[PDB]
């Protein structure tokens, strides 16, 4: 069970969550162990949560390692399409490269475009919301990347972070 | 529940099995529906299957549309890796292009290089087995392609065909 | 022997038709039974249609699978050129990557460049009407794509959509 | 409603037909008046022909200009795949670059690799029968190309050649 | 003997001339034959023409098939250069693709970038004039393309159309 | 602090590749924590280590992360060249791409890499030794990759294996 | 090693003219440059950056003009692959153009690297932090030194200082 | 009027014209002036000669500068095809790159292939006969390259050289 | 031996680009013979020349042939960089591709090269000065190309023009 | 400068072992390397090659490890663009691998540059004639010197000698 804070959303949708706050949310998403089964569980957990909060809306979910090995992929409602896979690669590439969520990086972009800010092709990179690194307690560097696509940007980002914290907080057992 | 005919596996392993036989199995793997949910059901079904039959073998499972859109992906156990992804892409590519299992296609060709017989890169197309198209009842053209990787090629292929036909065989 | 609602064609040209209504029309373009023969019937059928409603106009008509395999291609009158082939590629490539027709996607774009909104090379992808997905009843995913080029963008779209829906009543 | 000389088809398969005789046959494949409508008539005509002489065989049939613009494409039966599209490309690309059919050029090659004799990427160019230039009376240079794929190489060639010559008598 | 209507040139220069006018001239440039010799005759004819009308202007003249095969090339005077070749390739490319003079195509589009209106590179396609297709009497599709370079674009185009029609106008 | 086992080096240097053993050696190389400081402490540790054992021979040490981010790079004497960069890159990519070390994978083949066995281009992927994955007690996937270049491939590998297991314990 | 806050602001304000920059830059050189020199140089810059910038992830690189990499390290957590891209893009500028990244950024002024200098922005950075290590007895650089993660002017000044400060041995 | 020495041919066709002899033929092909008109004249001269010696055989003739600017191109009998243009570029590239005729270089190849002898792609290069540099009295470096394609290799090479010497020897006026 | 004409340099350095004059200056640069020795004598001649006039400034001189074969290359002081290679390459390609010098062509444009005026990529082709075609009394096409880099573009061009006409006469 | 015909045959016969090669090679170095040094070196090698090889077109190149070209010339008529390709392909080997082209050719033995060393033959030559100019006071080369057109072993030996012979000034 995952609930999206609605005032945190819309305070995202309307901008003006400070970067240092965003980074604080992100750094809260970390896991103790990361196991092939962990990836499956978390992936399905997110899939269920998205189906719950957003019925009838198609969403693609991805968990991949920093080298690209894909562990989990699903599609939630089936209005999805190949373009989802492009967003997934594109957001994921940003998150893995810069070490922050792809929402955060869009925020640090503001206006001014990926090309002239970070000197990267925007066909390759995607500064919209859905990518969030899966952090590791004890590793200083991410286990993997979690990526959501097909909701409004702020939702993709908040679903990832929320699910990632909710999940991590059920290993309170 | 999916059990592999041990007879058929050893046959396949020895390349004992004629193309018209191959195609006949493959022509049997078909669904009347294929929704986004069918995808997820089918993928976890196989995931269970591979893990019951081959515990402690890391195996990669894909379901994609012919256009490349990935509906489902999973890893069956620890010790999977990149190059499971390459193999999945390379098998799938061969299967969707040629209209038969990547395994059938390896049966065809045998001992000639891919570059020689089909005029293809082989860094690009894989001719080992494990990629089985998902056929549609109402259409001459496949719904999707199911691709397994990480077992022996005859097993990646068998697991594919068996569980695909097993899954198809559950309906009311 | 099909008819284009002059009012509708106009309701498109001024972009007065909301997305959910475009999807309405589109979702209704689907067939039971897609085969090689349905492809050819549909193509001949649209060929004739366009020729009867647009007699001196050089139109290109294509039917292709989501993996790009081409079932049907023709030109209607004598003024077609290689550029049509590019338009068909570009239009079809959009319809398949995105859930919807190239016209629907043209609309979702507005005055922003494809590069800017959807982040694609516009040399690679078209946003102009005339590519329409052929839906499967009970599959969630399209059988194939239908693409028309050389009429006015709103006419390309509507001839495609009208033809599928009309062809769909070929039920005997 | 056309007929393949069983003896001739055999005289091809064993390569007993000298080049100048292949050119003989070929030089005789030509039309007065090439239009959009002749393209479609020729394509439908060959479609029917192949279907009547090869009923369960999945054949792809193409007509394209020398600049690549495609006038006609179809598949005959239900087993065609993207690989056919590649064969058509590759066969057609040879016929156009070189003065002659892809079969004629296959013959001129023998056991040498295309890379070795003609110095081309065989992934790019086919030497297998089934691409035949549509000649112009009084032009020195072909109207367009005709390509057939999916029969046996010698059958692909001969159906194309037989069809052009036979179609050519459509004179009224 | 080829004289340019000085009226028509100044018109063209001022973009005074409607597309249907343009196409009408262009539709008139056609041969009943086009042999290898026709090519050489036509090319030297133009070569003479450009050099009588524009002495001491270096001008490049091409005749190629739509497939890229060069039948004829010459340089009319000293001070020609590479980039005459680029211009020739770029004009020819536009013309063969779009089915009209490279000049017509520049009339169409005017003030929009090529990338904007036709979705093309423009390092690749040129929209200045001077490339005129050579039409065939018996065919909807062009024999070849004639391309001139090194004058004012309206002249490269005019010289092209005039001498093409003049040449066509000599027969017994 | 870390010492080679010349006997095992012998077994490596010819035939004893049983791969259960090579795997068992590799699964044995892991850290409980991985930090920026950890990567510098280890890279330094291995520098000193090869400078003791192989005093006069130029050798390159690198630790990077599965996504290619390079945390540490050094070299132990003059006469190292750009070709070391290519070796590191090349054998790292192998180790990162397959589940295993380079040299485990080299052992797993007596054939052409460029499309006999694994269908990858040899120019891109190196099947000699020197790349070893740093593992994670808590994860079934690796922290980073350690790669050494410029000794014999067996020695490149063993130093990597030995120094990792060493650094781990003490 | 500590950065002169006046200089650093002068850099930031872009009131330090090219000849001065050149002068500071021309001043960074060595008598010996060896495999060990490089280590000595690299480490020494590392704790320096740790000292002056305790919270900040920073990647430090010493490479030869042919690309062969002698030293690489990161000073703290929070480093990413984009650091590597900056090291490449800044260093490429210095080795190609004969001055520091910072220098060329000044010389660039408001214009785009494509329009001035005619190069790809994606491939060539002008932010400073790359500073050519120089040789006495030679007209041409030993190697390049590159620092990234400190924003712009302190990337450059930390580099230049610790080169001079190392050069007095 | 150009006559192909038949014993020189066939002593070409069968190999065993020494390289140093070939080079001697080649160095005989040079011009005093090279003018746009010269290119046209020589190009047509060759075209006529080929039509004479080889009626009914299609041959493509090319004269280009070392930077690639094409001055003359024709096609003799019209059985020609695009593949001619490929041979023309390919042979021409060899001649211009190595400074000898493309026949000579095929001879210096012998067996053993362009790839492992000269480290060049043979799709790009073409060590068959028809390319011959147009030399300059006083320039030490070629005016241009002359290229013939579509006869037997030795013929392409001998037609070029013969025509190039015949032509140069009519400026004996 | 060769001296600049600071007055013409003035006319160049701003407005006097009439192009008939620039062409007339260029047609004037030719040699009656061109040899391997000629190319070395000239390259040396120009080295000395700029070392006199512009004593302390780094400058690169190159003569190559229309097909890109490089006969002579030098540089006149320290502080020349790889970027000089790119300039030489870039402005040579322009001069070799169009009928004219770079700077004649630069004058012929107040617009974007990369596809406003000439449709070529600026990264590939340089429209500043310093490239001048060496001509041939006997041919309507050029022997080779002379290109100088590292002064102001006007000076790069004039040195090239002046030294060529000089070398020609004496 | 004149080539020892015994040595040259030893090179040709491939009886000179790597450590020896290294030794000759390690022996070629300089105290100063400047823009003028490079000219002095380059010209000096040119007449040398003219002397020992009066009929033979030969291209001589001095380049920095980043590719920046200080000296280029040809010694006679009969040069071609393929000389330039050899200069590139040989020099690329030397700068990448830390030894001479000739050296690496020996170390290559009968195997293909693809199968040993894992590189493109089209991009990397092993024929010798490229010889790294070395620095005293440094572990890493000043620049590369490359000679082409003399076949194989005399390309290499002319290079090595005239480096040593120049190094005694």
């Amino acid at each position: 069970m995952v609930v999206l804070d609605k005032k945190l959303l819309e305070r995202l949708t309307s901008r003006k969550v400070p970067l240092e706050e965003l980074e604080d949310m992100e750094k809260r998403c970390f896991l103790s162990t990361f196991t092939y089964q962990d990836a499956f569980d978390l992936g399905t957990y997110i899939r269920n949560a998205v189906k719950e909060n957003f019925p009838e809306k198609p969403v693609a979910i991805d968990i991949s390692l920093p080298n690209g090995h894909c562990l989990f992929r699903t599609v939630t409602y089936g209005g999805s399409a190949l373009d989802n896979d492009f967003w997934i690669q594109r957001k994921k590439k940003t998150a893995l490269r810069f070490g922050h969520s792809s929402f955060y990086m869009g925020c640090k972009k503001g206006d001014k475009t990926p090309e002239e800010k970070f000197f990267v092709d925007s066909k390759e990179y995607a500064f919209h919301g859905g990518a969030v690194l899966i952090q590791s307690e004890r590793s200083d560097y991410p286990y993997a990347c979690l990526t959501i696509s097909g909701l409004k940007q702020e939702e993709d980002h908040l679903m990832a972070v929320s699910s990632l914290i909710a999940f991590a907080n059920e290993s309170l057992e």
